[PDB]
């Protein structure tokens, strides 16, 4: 008989997922399986969302009479034993093209081929399948987002999203021990070593994927109009974007899903915003740096990385310390700061001003560092899309414009002259009158009294003068681009 392993990584959802049909497809007994490493910095609030995202899971599963089976352990160690104990036949799970994915999948398929196990992995995380996208281009990914428009739109369409999972589903067999419940169940943020609760708005799980896809949906005239670069980074009670990226990062939501969603609209209103600034062209900035990462050795470093500039970033851990504690001195920059830190989320363009503020604008500290800071605390955090966004506001890869330099004081401003973005992450300047609110050092000394915020007392004092800082650091930037000629 079949007995099928559907093998959750990324893709942590039922609708659009050829792994599980495939599993389902004529199978006695499948097994829905994630496998939980229990000694794995990363932060409570992207750890519990992939629990609840598990946890969603777990109720779609027990919807369809099934249940979702979280092994502990690490999958080569795992999949041997429940192989022989499960009696499986096939294991199914979603193409992953990261670094670590293509060692540990490769581990796994040896394993499978040991037990006589078929392997099926289909591409369903990217919108394409990346290593076709290269092959179609010649044998090298594109190196611009323009370039690679091209090429999508000679490729064509991305594949439909799959039928959705049957009703009812082919349970786990009983009374097996590796499926005991008590062994299998989804923890808690407390049971797997967290003292701080998470503090994100974004609840995990295909669940609220779908319904936030729906909301996002709800102004089709908003959808087809999205310009990225003209959205709002200030606006926090409603984002200015969709929100999105954690479940796409998790596979919560189907990127095919959302082409294909995005096209009917485009069908329907046809001066529809086009790429790269338009709501598909999000999807295809994503897509672009998943083939040109999972295409480039050492993509996540600056060393040893062909399409990264070499640049002399300085070690400065004071520097790193005040951007990663919010205490720059500059409230929008640590207002985003605290942001990143409370929701794991920020828009982009408040990503573009601290990531420009800790690199190439202000404190010149290499962007490996700042993308470390992002990936303990982004609940979207993508390897393939930190690395590449670090990379282009650092002006390292993809982006060399280094005399745009975002100001730390007035580039918020534009947005929100009140301050209210500030006001809310840092509470402290609540009572600022909006002429200081982004600058309070400039405040009469009486007024920084009255408002409760004295700098240097409650609030700390610019850490550098952007003139001043932002003079060298485009002098090292032009100093390092003369050196790579
Ligand atoms: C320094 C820096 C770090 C970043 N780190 C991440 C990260 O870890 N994970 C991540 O998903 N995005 C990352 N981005 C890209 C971008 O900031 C986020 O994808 C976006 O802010 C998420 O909001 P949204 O879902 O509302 O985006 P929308 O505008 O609604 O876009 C829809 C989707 O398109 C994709 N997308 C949008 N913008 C980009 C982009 N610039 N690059 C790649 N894909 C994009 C995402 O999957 C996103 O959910 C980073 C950008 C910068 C400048
Ligand atoms: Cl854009
Ligand atoms: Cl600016």
């Amino acid at each position: 008989v079949k007995n099928s392993i559907i093998w959750f990584r990324k893709g942590l959802r039922l609708h659009d997922n050829p792994a599980l049909l495939e599993a389902c497809k004529d199978a006695k007994h499948v097994y829905p399986v994630f496998v939980l490493d229990p000694h794995f910095k990363v932060s409570v609030n992207r750890y519990n969302f992939l629990l609840e995202s598990l946890e969603d899971l777990q109720r779609s599963f027990q919807a369809r009479g099934s249940r979702l089976l979280v092994l502990r352990g690490k999958p080569e160690e795992v999949f041997p034993r429940v192989f022989r104990e499960w009696g499986v036949t096939q294991l199914c799970f979603e193409h992953d093209t990261e670094p670590y994915a293509k060692v540990r999948d490769a581990a796994v398929r040896r394993l499978a081929a040991e037990a006589g196990v078929e392997v099926v992995t289909p591409i369903s995380h990217t919108l394409y399948d990346t290593d076709m996208l290269v092959a179609r281009n010649g044998g090298a990914a594109p190196l611009t987002m323009q370039s690679f428009t091209k090429l999508v739109d000679r490729v064509g369409d991305p594949p439909a999203p799959a039928p959705d999972p049957p009703a009812a589903m082919p349970p786990p067999a009983e009374d097996m021990p590796s499926a005991a419940p008590a062994a299998t169940g989804v923890p808690t943020w407390q049971e797997v070593g967290f003292k701080e609760p998470p503090l994100t708005v974004f609840k995990g799980g295909e669940t609220e994927a779908l319904a936030r896809l729906e909301a996002a949906f709800q102004d089709p005239k908003w959808v087809a109009g999205f310009q990225k670069p003209d959205t709002d980074p200030s606006a926090w009670e409603k984002p200015a974007t969709t929100v999105l990226s954690p479940y796409l990062k998790f596979g919560c939501l189907s990127a095919r899903l959302f082409h294909a969603r995005l096209l009917e609209v485009y069908r329907r209103h046809p001066a529809h915003s086009q790429p790269p600034v338009s709501l598909r062209g999000q999807l295809l900035w994503r897509e672009f740096f998943y083939t040109v990462g999972s295409t480039t050795p050492n993509f996540h470093r600056m060393a040893g990385n062909p399409v990264c500039k070499q640049i002399d970033w300085d070690d400065n851990p004071e520097f790193l310390a005040a951007w990663r504690e919010a205490r720059t001195g500059f409230p929008w920059i640590d207002a985003i700061m605290t942001q990143l830190v409370t929701w794991g989320w920020m828009h982009h363009l408040a990503r573009h001003s601290v990531a420009c503020f800790l690199t190439r604008g202000d404190l010149y500290v290499s962007w490996e560092r700042g993308m470390e800071v992002f990936e303990e605390h982004l609940i979207d955090q993508d390897h393939y899309l930190n690395a590449a966004n670090w990379m282009w506001l650092s002006a390292s890869a993809f982006f060399s414009q280094y005399f745009r330099v975002y100001s730390p004081v007035v580039f918020g401003k534009k947005y929100d002259p009140e301050g209210r973005f500030i006001r809310k992450f840092l509470p402290v300047l609540k009572d600022m009158p909006a002429k200081y609110i982004y600058e309070p050092w400039t405040a009469p000394l009486e007024v920084q009294r009255k408002a409760g915020c004295v700098v240097g007392r409650d609030y700390p004092a610019p850490i550098v003068d952007h003139a001043v800082a932002s003079k060298a650091c485009i002098a090292r930037m032009a100093a390092a681009y003369r050196r790579s000629k």
